[PDB]
């Protein structure tokens, strides 16, 4: 309920994590305005802090919500796997 997601572009993974053989769940929370746009992103919790943090803005900056909803305090949680795969909950 609320804005809908139209663009939910999961992040990259990290080339420095990837040659740790890291995994990256990371819980994000965000807010959009009335005219869909995602804004407040905070990382609340990762696996490894700025490791992951940093591409999870970079894609939570080209996330797209449907105009005309705003939302506040919507919190996901997005799956960095092994192999360079990536889920958002």
């Amino acid at each position: 309920s609320g804005p809908r997601a139209l663009s939910r572009n999961q992040p990259q993974y990290p080339a420095r994590a990837q040659a740790l053989r890291i995994e990256g769940q990371v819980k994000v929370k965000f807010d959009v305005t009335p005219d869909g746009r995602v804004d407040n992103v905070q990382i609340l919790s990762a696996k490894p802090a700025n490791m992951f943090e940093r591409e999870v803005k970079n894609a939570m900056r080209r996330w797209r919500y449907e105009p005309g909803k705003p939302g506040s305090g919507i919190v996901v949680n997005i799956l960095f796997k092994i192999n360079g795969t990536t889920e958002i909950q």
